[PDB]
């Protein structure tokens, strides 16, 4: 049934509350954020949390023959392409927490610096390392190393971050360290051989945090060979814990995905081939997840902290804690679209879709195809805040009320009548041929009056259009 599909999406990636996944403990979004910042170091001071911060950054002109604090040499300044991508990574962190970044001249002392290295010793090129950075307040010989980030330019992804997404992710990851974030678990490579089996909690994967090195496939995600460019779900919790949530970000009506007005590369796409991977942070307005241009079967959940399967990928889109996204538009595939307690405009597009509005007064459009509109509570469409199904086609679309009889474990609870009598479970269809509107009223609670009312544009055939 349509309800089965909804129920499935609602319990996708449940976490915390004593759950154990992969033989590992499951941490909630909150716990993961705290664990990722377990070093307690911030630019505001040790254990000083929730305060804004203003930081400077620059691209120093390093001398090739110079040796850095780590012992690496064959140094160089960031190229134009590298600088451009580093600035995009910085902004992605500034979008979510109260952090202000300001670029200073190559000579001026800056809090965060970017530099390339190519040799582990003079005259010897290093093809084995990727990058590293120092957390704030890292003191060495009376000097703070905090804010320094270094990258192995012999790696093509580091040299070409604009075309190699792992390079862009690396910039975001190292800057994360420079801001106070650690990897989600303790494990040393090089002089150690860690694997996902060495994680502290199940959600330590690239599906939840880009501070992680473990594949998203470990938790059931699948990014189709791509890498997230910006802070993921648990990274947002981590960074906002340190510097507070940015309440000024995208406060207007924002569109994510296709036809985006975000002005962010990782939140926008112009074709079915260009895949999105992101955790959405949005501080206000009436917002829309527009995934209309994708052909794959998608699963879109508008609940906060929940995961969606978008554009042919799995668990690649999520919504941060405290964010309310209002609308969703599916693509040409057979989609499952689950709304939240707010008023939502849900559009299935072509294909056979399953739409679930949840609470609030929702506006549901099945579009072309055999669509199913699902309900599981009187509050889903309360009289006075009724849902509207705007394009119902009798004999083609369906209204799924199967939840009620299943819960009641009775085939006679929900049953259609031609007139009410106060009995619980009575359902009544009222068709107005002049206005082309059908009222579906149900007395679920067994009150004097119906406690559930859906308004439908179009005729409904009781003999063929319901799943009970
Ligand atoms: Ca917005
Ligand atoms: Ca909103
Ligand atoms: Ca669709
Ligand atoms: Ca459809
Ligand atoms: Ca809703
Ligand atoms: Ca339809
Ligand atoms: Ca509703
Ligand atoms: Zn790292």
């Amino acid at each position: 049934t349509g309800y089965d599909a909804v129920d499935d999406l609602l319990h996708y990636h449940e976490r915390g509350n004593g759950i154990q996944i992969n033989g590992k403990d499951s941490f909630s979004n909150e716990q993961a954020g705290l664990f990722i910042t377990r070093e307690n170091q911030t630019w505001n001071g040790y254990k000083v949390f929730g305060q804004p911060v203003k930081l400077t950054f620059s691209f120093p002109d390093y001398k090739f023959s110079s040796t850095n604090v780590a012992g690496d040499t064959g140094l160089s300044k960031f190229s134009a392409e590298q600088q451009q991508q580093a600035k995009l990574s910085l902004q992605s962190w500034a979008d979510v927490a109260n952090i202000t970044f300001t670029e200073v001249a190559a000579g001026q002392k800056a809090n965060i610096t970017f530099g390339n290295y190519s040799q582990d010793r003079p005259g010897h090129y290093d093809y084995g390392t990727q990058a590293y950075a120092f957390l704030p307040n890292t003191i060495w010989q009376g000097q703070d190393l905090g804010g320094q980030t270094w990258y192995n330019v012999n790696q093509s992804n580091v040299k070409h971050p604009a075309t190699e997404d792992y390079g862009r992710q690396t910039f975001t990851h190292e800057i994360g360290h420079a801001l106070g974030l650690s990897h989600p678990g303790d494990y040393n490579a090089g002089e150690g051989d860690p694997t996902y089996a060495d994680v502290t909690y199940a959600e330590d994967t690239r599906q939840f945090s880009l501070m992680s090195y473990w594949s998203e496939t470990n938790t059931g995600g699948d990014n189709g060979g791509h890498y997230a460019a910006a802070p993921l779900l648990d990274d947002i919790a981590a960074i906002q814990h340190l510097y507070g949530a940015n309440l000024s970000t995208r406060t207007g009506d924002t569109v994510y995905g296709f036809n985006s007005n975000t002005g962010r590369d990782f939140l926008s796409t112009t074709s079915n081939s260009q895949k999105v991977i992101f955790a959405a942070w949005d501080a206000g307005g009436n917002d829309t997840f527009d995934f209309s241009g994708y052909t794959a079967n998608q699963r879109i959940n508008l609940n906060e902290k929940s995961f969606s399967d978008v554009g042919g990928l799995k668990g690649n889109v999520s919504i941060a804690a405290g964010v309310t996204i209002e609308n969703a538009i599916g693509g040409s595939g057979n989609d499952v679209i689950v709304g939240n307690a707010a008023n939502n405009v849900l559009k299935g597009g072509a294909g056979n879709d399953v739409l679930f509005g949840g609470g609030g007064a929702d506006e549901l459009w099945g579009g072309a195809g055999k669509d199913i509109f699902v309900f599981s509570a009187a509050s889903d469409s309360a009289p006075g805040a009724s849902d509207w199904i705007r394009d119902f086609q009798k004999g083609i679309d369906k209204i799924d009320l199967s939840f009620f009889d299943k819960e009641a474990n009775s085939s006679s609870f929900i049953h259609f009548v031609d007139h009410f009598s106060g009995t619980a479970g009575e359902a009544l269809l009222s068709y107005n041929a002049s206005s082309n509107v059908t009222d579906l009223s149900v007395n679920i609670g067994g009150h004097a009056a119906p406690d559930f009312l859906v308004k439908i544009v179009g005729q409904v055939d009781v003999a063929t259009d319901f799943i009970v």
